[PDB]
This record gives C-alpha cells, structure tokens and sequence, in this order.
C-alpha cells in the first residue's frame, strides 16, 4: 500500500520480471499472426521455432518466480504493446509479399531487441542483489533471444 | 483499414517509411531526454544523458542529410515503438519512491531505447545497402555506432539473498 511502490532494488527486479512475463505473453499472441503474414518459408519455419522456445521461455520465467518464492504475474509493459501495433500497422500498409516479410524480419529484430535489453537489464540486477539463483533461467532465455536476431539478421529474401 | 492500406510498394518505399518512422523516434528521445536528464541524480548519468542529447540532435542533422538524397521529406511516420518506450520509462519512474533505484530504472529504460535505435539502424543499413545508397549506409552506420557507444557507456556507468 503506497502509490509510489518500488522501494529497493529488489522491487525494481520484481517489477521487470512481471514487465518481462508479460511482454513474453503477448510475444506468445503476436507471433502467430506473423507467421501467417511471412511468404519465405525460412522466415516462416524460423518464427514458428521461436514461438515454440517462447512457449518454454514462459515456463522459464514461472521457475524464476518459484525461486523468488511467489506466483507468476505480469504488469502492463507499453514497449511491447508499441512494437506489436507498430509490426501490426506496418503489415496493413505493404503491398508486396517480399517486401512484407522485410517488414516481418525487421519488426521481429526489434522485439529480440527488446528482450535483449530487458533479460541482460534483469540478469545484472539479479546478480548485484546476489540472485544469482534466478540468473540460470534468465540467462537460457536471454540466450534464445539473441539466437533468434543473429538468425532473423541473416535471412536472405 | 487505416490510412495507407497496402501503399507501400517497394523496398524504396519500405526504406522511406523506415527512415521516417526512426526520425520520428529521434525527435521523441530530445523531447524525452531532458525528462530523464532532471530525474537522474547521479551526475554521471545526468551529464552523459546530455551528452547523448546532443548526439541525438547530430543524428537528426545526419538523417537531414539522408532525406535530401532521397529527396524526400522526414516528416510522416509515427513510431509506436519509441511512443510505448518512452511511456514505458515515464510510468515506471512514476512508480519509484528513491533516487537511487530511479537512477537504475532510467539506465534499464535508456539502455532498452538505444536496443530499440540498434535494431532499427541495422535494418535501414541492410535495406540501403541493398538499395545501392552508399552514402545513406555511411550516415546510418555512424549513427548505428553513436548508438553502440552510448548503450556500452550505460552497461558501463558505475551507480552502486534472503
Ligand atoms: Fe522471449
Ligand atoms: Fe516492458
Ligand atoms: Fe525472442
Ligand atoms: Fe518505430
Ligand atoms: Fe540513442
Ligand atoms: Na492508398
Ligand atoms: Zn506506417
Ligand atoms: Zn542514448
Ligand atoms: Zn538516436
Ligand atoms: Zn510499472
Ligand atoms: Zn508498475
Ligand atoms: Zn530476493
């Protein structure tokens, strides 16, 4: 009970864990229709793979709760709700089928990206509050993002 | 349906909106940084914010550049992306009772915009390149770098279980 309720550090962690469950979520919601969306078939089987790893990435995070002794929850995060309308709306103004799965491989760089900046802001956080504990699964989701932008950057369209 | 269904037709048309929409996302972070330069507390994150509010208003001056060699106007693309970053950031700090933590907080936020400015630089280079526009890949990699460096610069800003 205060309006302003992250106090420490450790409630900062807390906070982008959420922001981080729910964001992977909506990731879990979005890429579907991305896939429908993509006409090279790489492009196509490449996202189908990774939203089977974000599927597991969920359940990553539901340990890093159980570690931390509560609950999954998620918080609104307006980062990625911006990139999936952003990706969304981008794909409603493309006419060509080659230049949409552009589109589709440059809006999916940019959402690893996010994940990229969040996983590696959580993991130092986690390590300098001495949860090295929750750094494991972090770290294997982290990783599974990074992969996934070093593939998308070199699809060849 | 929107007000540019199915307008963009080519990879020139791909790269115009591309260019706009990070112009767009720019002029939002010199509009956003001098909010996260007053909350930081910690000079040296309040300074080097200001020394990558003024890299930011060269970056705009280079992609100036940019659209006069394609002779096109920077204006007309919205960036929901930076739009959600930037209020992201905003509610957070919001939520935050110590300087302290708040300082944490701006760095987490300004470290996920400059991913966000790295992704979208790699790209339009990539789509430039492919274009055959040998000085626009040179004005976007140098912006790509100054957002490299400054995202190194915020890993490497010294702030600072039961
Ligand atoms: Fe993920
Ligand atoms: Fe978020
Ligand atoms: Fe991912
Ligand atoms: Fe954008
Ligand atoms: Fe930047
Ligand atoms: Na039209
Ligand atoms: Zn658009
Ligand atoms: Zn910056
Ligand atoms: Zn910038
Ligand atoms: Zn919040
Ligand atoms: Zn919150
Ligand atoms: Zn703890």
């Amino acid at each position: 009970f205060f309006s302003r309720d992250i106090q420490t550090m450790e409630d900062l962690l807390l906070h982008g864990l959420r922001d981080i469950y729910y964001a992977e979520q909506q990731i879990t919601k979005a890429l579907p229709k991305m896939i429908e969306q993509a006409t090279n078939r790489d492009l196509s089987q490449g996202l189908t793979s990774h939203l089977e790893e974000t599927q597991k990435q969920i359940e990553r995070l539901d340990q890093v709760f159980k570690k931390l002794g509560q609950k999954p929850s998620g918080v609104n995060c307006p980062a990625i709700d911006g990139l999936i309308k952003e990706a969304d709306e981008t794909a409603g103004e493309i006419a060509d089928k080659t230049v949409l799965d552009a589109a589709i491989v440059a809006n999916a760089q940019a959402v690893e990206h996010y994940e990229i900046a969040r996983y590696g802001t959580l993991i130092a956080w986690a390590e300098e509050l001495g949860h090295d504990d929750i750094v494991r699964f972090l770290t294997t989701n982290l990783n599974e993002e990074k992969a996934a932008n070093t593939k998308l950057n070199t699809v060849a369209l």
